[PDB]
């Protein structure tokens, strides 16, 4: 007689001998309990005797405002098996997390039994802007709680089958964890029709310990294809090329090999993804790998004037749920807003296939914008991305990535998906990236700005290249930067003569804004005199990462910076002549961007339906 | 199989009844687990089912940029036995304390057997500026540590042999608990090669209450000399020729006579001095032995603009670590800074045999700035010194070393270093010793102006007075200080007649700058008026240690300023006369410092050779 | 062997079910214990496994300051009895609140006996300017402190009989209770020789349920005297002239009738007066009775340019222990200076026979300033007053004894005093009582103004009239008071009709200083016109206690106040015509007082030996 009728997302505990900042992502227990809530299984609970156990958690509380304004259910069933004396109290919360008492229950198991059954339906009524649904155990005496989990009233539509991709490169030893996690719960590998590997590296997973038992238990739904390194891109498209090709599965789901896999998440964004009103992209969040109780970002957008991927509005990025609980109303309020986004990564992601059938593959950029763009595409035919909490995946958080390499691949393809969607002439964008460039000189960042020249000029030079810039780009822009001494990265300060802290002036932050605008000039005149080749030899100052901004790079002739990880440092050097060229080379470059940029905005709308095609894509990967 | 191949550090725990503050240096328990954890033995733990124990603490968080800065190793093993059902994690920080989680197990005792090894391997990769490395114990049931401790992976080189030196003067009771904690620690005692005591005082220890078991128990190494007071550099030196000459060990380990010896930070020194890339002195760190919670100083440099000795970069002094600990970001990110220094204290000091055969001897300076001149030797000659954090040693803190007769070893001294390694004419150190003694004559203090005048009057007679102002200078100092009144401790205020609080006005510090300006000039148009003589004789105020500044001691002729660890009262009284003949002749003697410190250079650059030589001090020793 | 000789401090415990507020003035308990300690009885202790509790406890510290200033002892011994296996660690603090580790022993019961004995002594030499020593105790296993305190190494002068004295005045319940307290100790009853009661109220002692077996008890040392109610001047009179008369004890002990007792208190006082280095008076401190974690004040003194009796410096009145302990250097760091006192109260206080017999009787001043005077005529005879923390009693502490008729005596023998011990012309005094009288006309306090005219007129009387107004004042500022609105209290503000808040306007206390300025031009201005009879009927406001300041008094009419202790309300009444009047009799009566001053401090202070004679106060007893 249970209003329960599809399962949506499981009561889940932590693992043995969980660390203490991490179990506030599943319960909230209360100080005054004299003990703490001991963890059975991975759905049990064991509180002693007047305890209060609050599941106003990131995992086990509903996210009610965004099943409300996507999916087709007008209420959620709560339910749960409990054995002992206590009471469960549902409470609720408005956008700006005010708490509001629902119902409550006193639950007794009747003698005779073992167990009792408790159920709430509570209706998705009063989530317009906001808010979540949870629960609270007050026990009276010694309370297990043996099972849980929220339901919808009516069956989950379609069958929900889904197919996995995860493009790996030389990562074999993450990757045959991913693989166990995957094929560890049964629940998820029910729902699973295959599992596809596009490994682009030489050390394969086949060949690494521990790969045969996880393969054994995925069955044959484990597919694995050798392919060059076409990056992220590439090995996505592969991965979607194999899921619309040899699977009938429903639902494909992107995540990422160096990923640490909480298998309901999984579950929970199928369920998102099965009762939506119309398809849509359903991805989950991120949690930081190496601080584990820590949520990256709620949500992402992209700025439309300079076209810049942001957080969506209140937004934060890195909150801590052991320091700050969902029950805070200072510091998590904005937990409680839904959030809109524009897109979602491709760490954990699912794409009906109906809407990979009809938008396409991915585009040929690599690295970088390329989740961006597909969720621009997708919203464009009328699916709209939705970054649902609760469901997540562990995953390293975000250093260089605007020094190195990746600096060209963040604007070569910044300018292309800016060519798709950016309304207007692109003037904003293009003073943006100027003033980057200013700032990239003034901190002797040469390197960066000579591969944002060449990612320019690459641009321009059409999508034509696109394809054939695929797998040769990395290696061009690893050859240019090894050429500049900023970018080649030392074991550590010592492989350098003794910092000499000669002519060494103020480099701390200024605190007054007129302290600011002197530096400035300051940095500019010096900038403006030639160097001291004492100071390329014997570096002036051990900078590390934190200290290495404009107010102290602006004042020196060389200086030590020391890597984001701190595994080594670069030897920055100040050349006023190299500085003029390179900034001559970069306005050049885009004054040619701003003159052409709707001939670029034409051809590629034109080249997209033909980048975006199975038959280049096969041909890409060398099924031709 | 184990990776484990030297004991760098040992997982060490709090005593018996040890209080609550002081645990914190072992263990940071979580304020939710329901049993604080008990500590059986030194070296193994016992903590209750469902509770969290950390161990990024001082004493078992390994200094990864240390290890990776210095030392030939590439990773590290941590190696743990444990009995139970728990996890280990252990994680790692940046040099701004992110806490990075490196890696993970979960461990159970098999039926059957008694208990379970846990074994890591981290590399010292990202600690190029700074950072730790430690693990947290999360427990399933009851979960007993009965061992653990950090090791290389590689064989240590050479035989780890150690010398021991502690020179002391009339303490044979701390002397005697010294030496028995140095022989208490069987693993330490397989490392001693020979402990060196000089005794300079009058009161021995072999007549000490304790000696003969201590004695006994470290058997043939102990070896006691005596001489007269040659101060700590005398007996440092007397330290380092026994070893050099009678002992084979491989290290020297200058020590201090009342110290409370940690055993295990003697191995750990050792250790990163075996590990070194090259040869080099490993210091330790200081702990307060009144707040025996608190670490001092990280680490010590020496501004060579004045040239003196300060805080090292990213260095503040006292950090308490039961009120802030290492987890702390907000008041501890500093301690996950790679701290660099230019010497370490004598406190406890590991020099290689080599380093001392070849820069020789201290310099003859008594008391104060030896340690930072045998730094800068070392320095020169090619051997950094490192203050190794988690080896450190409880000791008293530094209170009147600016005002006493110490106020004469400093700066003579100050001047005697900076004829060795202060680049430049020098003025700048000329004139804070000027704006020094401003502060000085305006505070009441002229017996530390008096002393200070003879301190560079001694300085500016030669090198060649040295050896014989070692065993000289301190009676001159002290009878000179005797006939200040400001210089003659009494043991209470009650001698002196009661506060008249007459003509006492603006005492208390302002608020605003511009009220700090003009109570400033009040202090000079009252310090050019003749004092009245009725209160050089009935004090004005009886003021205590932190009441005595200058915003107070220039409105007054006469007061009573307590001592600072207030066991006593000094009689401060202003006169202009002779406040302002001492101030001409520090002038005075200040220009003809400044007009003959190249001269004094040369002669101080040309005597090392002579001054640190083992002949010199053989004489010296009267031997 | 052991070094302790004389008891000084018995380490106290908690009551039975002692509220948890009041548990901070003895046991200081970590929070991070996972148990409660036990207190069996008031000597022992009962602390579970892993546990600390610290003694820098009100109680259970002893204040080294004080007993290094004014004893004869070098050092102080303690001695603890000690069950189980744990640490004791002996700490003492600077005059800052820095905590200074003295000492720390290990203790464990030998197989076999019961209890072990440990034992510490700690010179009282760093402790000029203030500081405690305290000890704590962390436990490893079970820990039981069966006895503990602090002893002194000599022999303690004398005897050490006391002879206690408590005036009483129609209080039977509360002087019973008191004696029961006061026999209920036996240490305290062995140096007991008398205790006596002077019985001044209508309702007798003798006619108390429970007095035969405190009676009993007590013995024969209970001397009970009917007299005419003369007041606590004259009922401590009484006492101390039938202490000097039929007892041969060394002590007095002034007591009050309606305190809680500490019966240690006594005895750490009754020590801390022999082992004095010359005599004086050991007065003890007062404890909240309504708020028994409170400490009222540290000391007391007296302004002596308005002579005026206020707080010692570095003092604050109400220090919570409960809320902000001993430890806490934010908020008790006042605490651990040495407080010097000008006189001390008489609801404890401990005078030497000598003392009393030489210095004379107490004033005959019915109430108010007698201790003052008291506290000065000792200090003026050699014989130092000192508050000694630790030893306290429970009492209430002070509401309205400003404005009701205890203004009349607190104004009255505020001169009388004066003539005795205030230096100079004394105008600043008869200003400071100008702008009083000012404060009181504005606040509609009218009686009160009426009754220190009625006391300055009977000052210039002259001090024949002392011994004739001693049971004569009180009915007359009774008959003077009781004739006003504003004295005569009601049971309630329903006995008026309501407030009608008829002509009000602003009554909020105002933010910046010149919206203060121009309130007090409007209510300068607003008593200057015609009140409206209206508003003497029908009140215009209900106020409470702490919003009837001036800013709301000042621009009314017709007000309801309500008293302090919330009893009951007084209908104060504005009338210009009636104000001005008192206001020009008391400026014609304080300028006779500023002239007449010289000739009035003549006379007091030629009739002083007179009016503490005992044959005075023979007469005024009676005899
Ligand atoms: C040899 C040729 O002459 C070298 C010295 O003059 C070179 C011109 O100086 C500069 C240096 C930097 C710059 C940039 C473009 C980087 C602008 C600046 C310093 C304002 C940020 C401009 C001119
Ligand atoms: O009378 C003689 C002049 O008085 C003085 C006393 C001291 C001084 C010195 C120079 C020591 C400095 C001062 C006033 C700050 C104390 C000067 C003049
Ligand atoms: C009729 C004038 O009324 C008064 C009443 C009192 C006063 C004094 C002088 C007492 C002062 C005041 C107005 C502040 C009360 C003056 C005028
Ligand atoms: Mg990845
Ligand atoms: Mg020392
Ligand atoms: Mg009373």
């Amino acid at each position: 007689e249970t209003r329960a009728k599809s399962l949506l997302q499981r009561i889940i505990l932590p693992r043995p001998g969980e660390p203490l900042d991490v179990r506030t992502l599943y319960v909230e227990e209360s100080a005054t309990n004299a003990r703490r809530a001991h963890a059975a299984t991975r759905t049990s609970l064991s509180i002693g005797a007047e305890s209060e156990v609050s599941f106003c958690t990131y995992f086990n509380a509903l996210p009610a405002s965004y099943w409300r304004r996507w999916s087709i259910l007008s209420a959620v069933v709560l339910r749960l098996e409990l054995a002992g004396h206590g009471r469960v109290d549902v409470y609720r919360s408005k956008a700006d997390g005010s708490r509001i008492h629902v119902q409550g229950k006193e639950f007794a198991v009747a003698p005779g039994t073992e167990s009792v059954s408790v159920e709430f339906e509570t209706d998705l009524g009063p989530f317009e802007d906001g808010g979540w649904i949870w629960f609270d155990i007050t026990s009276d005496t010694a309370v297990t709680l043996l099972a849980g989990g929220w339901y919808a009233p009516i069956e989950a539509p379609g069958a929900g089958t889904i197919a996995c991709g995860m493009p790996t490169f030389n990562r074999p030893t993450d990757l045959v964890k991913t693989l166990g996690a995957l094929g560890s719960d049964p629940l998820v590998l029910g729902q699973v029709a295959a599992v596809i590997v596009a490994d682009q590296g030489n050390r394969k997973v086949v060949d690494e310990p521990g790969f045969d038992e996880a393969a054994a238990v995925l069955g044959d739904r484990l597919v694995i294809r050798d392919q060059p390194n076409l990056g992220g891109s590439g090995g996505y498209s592969r991965v979607m090329y194999e899921a619309l090709k040899n699977t009938d599965a429903e639902y494909i789901v992107y995540m990422d090999d160096d990923i640490e896999i909480e298998p309901d998440s999984i579950l929970r964004a199928l369920a998102f993804a099965r009762f939506a009103k119309s398809p849509m992209l359903v991805g989950g969040q991120m949690l930081n790998l190496q601080e584990r109780s820590h949520l990256h970002s709620m949500g992402e957008v992209v700025d439309r004037g300079i076209f810049m991927w942001t957080s969506a509005p209140n937004v934060e990025y890195d909150h801590d749920f052991a320091k700050h609980p969902l029950k805070d109303r200072d510091n998590s309020k904005l937990l409680h807003r839904r959030i809109d986004v524009d897109f979602n990564g491709w760490w954990t992601c699912v794409i009906p296939r109906q809407v990979a059938e009809q938008i396409g593959q991915p585009l040929p950029l690599f690295l970088k914008w390329d989740d961006v763009e597909y969720g621009l595409r997708a919203r464009d035919h009328g699916y709209p991305t939705v970054t649902l909490p609760g469901a997540a995946v562990w995953h390293m958080a975000w250093k260089d990535d605007a020094i190195d390499w990746q600096a060209y691949f963040h604007l070569r393809n910044r300018l292309v998906v800016a060519s798709l969607h950016l309304p207007g002439n692109g003037k904003a964008m293009v003073v943006n990236t100027i003033k980057a460039t200013l700032k990239h000189l003034l901190c002797l960042e040469y390197s960066t700005v000579a591969i944002q020249n060449l990612a320019i000029r690459d641009y321009l030079a059409g999508p034509e290249r696109l394809f054939q810039l695929l797998p040769s780009a990395l290696g061009a822009v690893h050859a240019l930067r090894k050429q500049y001494p900023d970018a080649v990265i030392l074991p550590s300060s010592t492989e350098l003569p003794l910092a000499s802290h000669l002519e060494v002036g103020a480099v701390a932050e200024p605190a007054n804004p007129i302290a600011k605008v002197v530096r400035l000039a300051k940095g500019v005149l010096h900038n403006l005199r030639p160097a001291h080749a004492r100071h390329h030899e014997t570096p002036q100052l051990n900078v590390p990462t934190l200290d290495a901004r404009w107010f102290l790079l602006s004042q020196v002739d060389g200086v030590t910076v020391t890597t984001a990880d701190g595994r080594g440092v670069v030897y920055r050097k100040r050349d006023p002549r190299q500085a003029l060229g390179l900034f001559k080379e970069a306005m050049r470059l885009r004054k040619e961007l701003a003159a052409r940029f709707p001939e670029m905005q034409q051809r590629y709308r034109a080249a997209h339906p033909q980048l975006t095609s199975t038959a280049a894509w096969e041909n890409a990967f060398g099924l031709g």
